[PDB]
């Protein structure tokens, strides 16, 4: 029996690129734990990944994780893209580098540590933990303290 935990994630960004942040909630037994940090120039999609990465890397043993997010980008990557990446060596079909490969690879490493059941959510409405993660992410985007060193500036 693996430890059973719940993770909720969201990203937020004031531009594209602009200041942004991530928010994550990790719930196990009774102890609830929040994660957030703000970055001076990033994208929403990079913050969506960081939220999952940071919450997963926090786990210090093999767990059964229920991971809830409304990110259509993470969903597309998890369910549509990463299988192609793993047989093409993390390049596109045209042999080009994959966008955000630094975070996708880091997320995939953390994903391999646990038994993940993904819960895709249509929207914040009717999901209080996912809306709290948006609040956490937005709060960090309004008070950025770090640089997103992996963001390759597209502008
Ligand atoms: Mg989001
Ligand atoms: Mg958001």
């Amino acid at each position: 029996m693996l430890k059973q935990v719940e993770i909720f994630t969201d990203g937020s960004c004031l531009g594209n690129p602009g200041p942004g942040g991530y928010g994550a909630i990790l719930r196990y037994r009774g102890r609830e734990k929040t994660f957030s940090a703000g970055y001076t120039r990033t994208t929403n999609n990079r913050m969506e990944l960081m939220a999952a990465i940071v919450a997963l890397e926090a786990l210090k043993e093999h767990c059964e994780v229920i991971l809830s997010t409304d990110s259509q980008y993470v969903r597309q990557g998890i369910t549509q893209w990463i299988h192609n990446w793993k047989k093409r060596g993390w390049k596109t079909a045209d042999k080009k580098p994959v966008k955000n490969v630094d975070l996708w690879q880091r997320l995939d490493a953390a994903l391999g540590q646990h038994q993940i059941k993904w819960e895709w959510v249509k929207g914040h409405a009717g999901h209080p933990e996912n809306e709290r993660c948006d609040e956490l992410a937005r709060a960090a985007a309004m008070n950025p303290t770090l640089e997103d060193t992996g963001y390759q500036v597209e502008v």
